């Protein structure tokens, strides 16, 4: 009862019952969509294996496999729906950063940073649109490489603190991240993931603080339209701020974009030693 198009357009993305183990004696996450285990893959390859609650949409997730950059998640391959992805050991970014035993630089923040503007960068190229970047949707593996991470087949709200409900609709949605347009119409775009980079960019040079702490957060819209924006953390260098506050931008058009955001921060991250 499938597309015979689809079933073959997928050869190249399906991975072999007899290719992977799955270790499901080991829960490494657990999320709304599904819970993620450690596995191997057939030489053998350490993996991330997420295994999907509750078919045609599964298969056409495979945009997923055309998707490869080094500051992006990469799909190994698919397989209850099973969801291949590399090992991540270092976790997601938000965590790694907050975790004091870890002593990250002011250059390697904005390494960091440079690394996710890449990633975005090359999503943006495809017109994939992320809708909630954030520094707990980003990975760091064993390299300290950052993927761009949460969209796909693994999209998921890893951090249930921060996402509010709408009145009109039913929406869960990231709203301290979210572009004022994006507030207003539930509407996302290029331009509104370059608003969450810059809260993104402000999570990296705070080590991880919560945006807007005082802040009860659907009525962040009435907060941002007093004139009001994220304010310049300590160890933030005053033309990083520049940029964030040039991702802020009221007008979306007037937004850099990430090839700009890209050659920005390259240039500043070139002047630390
Ligand atoms: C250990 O390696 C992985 C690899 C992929 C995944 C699935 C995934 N894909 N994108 C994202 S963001 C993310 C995540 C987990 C988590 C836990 C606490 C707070 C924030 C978090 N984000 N997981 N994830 C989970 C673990």
């Amino acid at each position: 009862a499938l597309n015979p198009e689809l079933v073959q357009a997928v050869q190249h993305v399906v991975i072999g019952p007899s290719s992977l183990i799955v270790h499901f004696n080991e829960v490494i996450g657990r999320g709304h969509f599904g819970c993620v285990y450690h596995g191997t893959l057939l030489k053998k390859i350490h993996c991330a294996v997420k295994s999907l609650n509750r078919s045609q949409f599964l298969t056409e997730g495979i945009i997923m496999k055309d998707f490869s950059h080094p500051n992006v998640l990469s799909l190994l391959g698919i397989c209850s729906p099973l969801v291949v992805l590399p090992y991540m050991k270092h976790g997601d970014l938000r965590n790694f950063i907050r975790n004091e035993t870890h002593n990250p630089t002011v250059k390697d923040l904005i390494g960091f940073g440079l690394q996710v503007a890449k990633g975005m960068k090359y999503l943006a190229s495809k017109k994939f649109v992320h809708r909630d970047l954030a520094a707990r949707n980003c990975m760091l593996d064993e390299k300290f490489t950052v993927k761009v991470a949460d969209f796909g087949l693994a999209r998921d709200m890893y951090d249930k603190e921060y996402y509010s409900v709408h009145n009109k609709t039913g929406a869960k949605l990231p709203v301290k991240w979210m572009a004022l347009e994006s507030l207003q119409t539930q509407k996302f775009t290029t331009k509104s993931d370059v608003w969450s980079f810059g809260v993104l960019l402000w999570e990296l040079m705070t080590r991880g603080a919560p945006p807007y702490p005082d802040v009860n957060t659907f009525d962040i819209t009435v907060y941002l339209l007093q004139g009001r924006r994220l304010l310049q953390p300590e160890y933030c260098p005053d033309p990083l701020y520049e940029v964030m506050l040039k991702c802020w931008h009221p007008k979306a058009e007037m937004r850099p974009s990430f090839s700009e955001l890209v050659s920005r921060i390259s240039a500043i991250f070139s002047t630390f030693i």
